[PDB]
RNA sequence: UGAACUAGCCCUGGGCGCUUAAGCGUACUACCCAUACCUCACCGUCUGGGUUAGCU
């Protein structure tokens, strides 16, 4: 009755989740550096 | 008082027309338009880059 998600989907989701974390982490830093650069 | 000299125009030796030019010299602003220059679109060629746990 319950169809488990494919295991390749779980592996891709873990990889995509990690890549999104780096993008967001390097996006808040990008905003701060841009504000400091623009003042300079 | 003149004398010559110097330089330049005139005479003798594309068409229509032009004469303080529509010729010649110089200066100055306007204007005309090439397949050239600029901006854009499109064609093609070349060069460089991206694109797969193929993510509704």
């Amino acid at each position: 009755a319950s169809i488990f998600a494919p295991e390749s989907l779980l592996k891709k989701t873990k990889a995509q989740k990690q890549s999104r974390e780096q993008i967001v982490a390097a996006a808040a830093e990008k905003k701060s550096a841009r504000q400091k650069k623009r003042e300079l």
